């Protein structure tokens, strides 16, 4: 009635006093300097270049996610909610003490007017989710009631539950979907103080905001302004740092991480970096195979080309050996497979799909292969023979012709991996060509899955639900700008996408999102690519963060560090 957790209970009692990554005696005031790269148009991020330090700090939704915890929603402008198991309702009873920024009470009247824009104009999943309530109602001006009857949807609550409350009395519906660098009402800890479009947005602490003392709150919001500056491109914005005039970066650059970091300000203890590291999962970005074409359908045949990718070496050669191989759809936490054998709970979810899992993955013995070459070679070559493909003179045969398919790649970097590739490829006999294309062709070309293959994106996330679909289900192989690059159509894994959004207890979950995974790993529709186990950061030693950082969440922090404060 207090908490809400997508699986399972909320870990805080009823009466806890703040989050658990938040520093009650935090000090008070100055002014943060964050720097980001880029720029920005619009001050609406919630239309389909916004900038960012918004939500959150200026626009606040019914309830506060803890990020201790997967999945676990605590009060915020709604002080209680009510709902039943089964999730069929859910009413929220607003906090009568909330206000936006100029003091006007939020009632149930802004909610259902957040409610209906939104549905209307808001992302696309959203538009989507928002339209699978039955009705949306306010008994009383402190109440609004959700009708879910016959959804079916376990996520949906919490997904409402995170909407933002915007002013009706002051939210142009006609501008909304506009760039507009007006500064909005909102309802948070600060108000947008100024603006100049693609340089800057100020921040500075509302004294009066409704929620100073609320739980979910308290050790939030510590600074009296923050200054967000955008940076023309990654060097500049360095040189920001360097200079002392922006307090927090974080690090995406192996180059810059190995080498860049001996400036006199970090040897003389005014500034600091450190790698951190939480509970989130890592991953997966990989190779993407289109199996929708003849020449990759054999999962055999995509394992064994998975097998002759050489991480090491490219670990080595450019990225100073900082990566780690990603090994996992949800790599680097409990919800992974790797090293883990299926347990008997897991076996009884697989047992209608019994083709859908590899031994070696059902065993917890599968990991991307590992290089120092002939026998990785020759381990490819036998699984290719087994799926008929022979060596004939100096060249790989399938179906009587040479093999030879394209990687279609965006960039330098990606070009490079892709050319090592290429390069172990051609051991085996297989011809690849790399080819780099603009922006607009590469875009148009994922769009309508007009490649042999490409490198693809499934960020992994501490508690998957509906975007699993959009990335895997058989509905969305064939669908045009789908995130289902592979073409990936399977019953397994749609019974295992059916059998995750179902767990009530987070126990259960991990179970099915386990099983998923090694379903997921089985297809061979990915050579997994690699991550970083930490995350890099420096910062000013004048500003400080609480001893104990969020479990979850990826970046740790957000971009204006909620969590820390000025050091008296």
């Amino acid at each position: 009635s207090h908490g809400l957790a997508m699986h399972g209970a909320p870990q805080l009692p009823k009466d806890f006093d703040h989050f658990p990554y938040a520093d009650p005696a935090a000090k008070k005031g100055g002014r943060l300097r964050v720097g980001l790269p880029g720029t920005f148009d619009s001050l609406n991020p919630f239309n389909v270049t916004a900038a960012q330090g918004l939500v959150g700090n200026v626009f606040q939704g019914l309830m506060a996610r803890s990020q201790d915890e997967p999945f676990t929603l605590y009060p915020l402008i709604a002080q209680s909610i009510d709902i039943d198991p089964a999730r069929t309702r859910v009413t929220f009873h607003l906090d009568p003490r909330a206000h936006f920024s100029d003091g006007k009470p939020i009632t149930a009247e802004d909610v259902l007017f957040s409610f209906d824009l939104l549905k209307a104009k808001g992302r696309p999943q959203q538009r989507i989710a928002y339209g699978l309530v039955k009705s949306a109602t306010a008994p009383d001006p402190h109440r609004v009631a959700y009708d879910l009857t016959g959804v079916g949807d376990r996520e949906l609550p919490l997904i409402l539950a995170i909407m933002p409350v915007l002013p009706k009395h002051a939210l142009d519906v006609e501008r909304f979907s506009d760039a507009t660098l007006a500064k909005p009402l909102g309802s948070g800890p600060y108000v947008v103080a100024d603006v100049q479009a693609g340089a800057r947005l100020l921040l500075k602490r509302d004294p009066n905001y409704w929620g100073a003392d609320i739980p979910s709150q308290r050790g939030f919001y510590n600074f009296d302004e923050i200054d967000l500056q955008y940076f023309r491109d990654g060097n500049s914005l360095f040189e920001a740092f360097k200079a002392g005039l922006i307090d927090y970066r974080d690090e995406t650059s192996t180059t810059r991480w190995s080498t860049g970091y001996d400036f006199p300000a970090l040897r003389d203890g005014r500034m600091a970096r450190e790698s951190l590291k939480n509970e989130n999962p890592k991953g997966l970005n990989g190779f993407v195979f289109n199996t929708r074409r003849a020449l990759f359908k054999d999962a055999r045949l995509r394992e064994a080309f998975g097998m002759m990718f050489d991480f090491e070496w490219v670990n080595a050669n450019y990225y100073a050996g900082l990566y780690t191989r990603t090994k996992s759809f949800f790599d680097e936490s409990e919800l992974s497979s790797s090293g883990r054998g299926a347990s008997e709970k897991e076996r009884a979810l697989l047992a209608p799909w019994p083709d859908a899992v590899r031994a070696e993955i059902l065993e917890g013995e599968w990991r991307p292969p590992v290089s120092d070459d002939r026998d990785m070679a020759r381990r490819a070559l036998d699984l290719l023979a087994a799926a008929g493909c022979r060596v004939d003179g100096d060249r790989l045969m399938k179906d009587g012709e040479p093999f030879s398919f394209e990687i279609m790649v965006k960039d330098r970097d990606q070009e490079r991996l892709a050319l090592a590739y290429a390069s172990s490829l051609a051991r085996i006999g297989v011809e690849v060509r790399v080819r780099l294309v603009d922006e607009v062709q590469y875009q148009r070309r994922r769009q309508k899955f007009d490649f042999d293959m490409m490198i693809g994106q499934y960020v992994a996330s501490a508690s998957p639900g509906n975007e699993q679909r959009m990335r895997w289900s058989s509905a969305t192989a064939n669908q045009e700008s789908s995130f289902n690059l592979a073409g990936a159509a399977s019953p397994a894994i749609d019974g295992m996408i059916s059998a995750l959004l179902s767990a009530r207890s987070q126990e259960d979950f991990v179970t099915a999102v386990r099983a998923y995974d090694r379903v997921l790993l089985s297809g061979f529709y990915v050579v997994p690519l690699f991550h970083a186990s930490e995350q890099w950061i420096a910062h000013s030693t004048d500003i400080v963060r609480p001893e104990r950082s969020p479990r979850y969440g990826s970046p740790i922090f957000g971009p204006t560090l909620e969590s820390w404060w000025r050091k008296n």
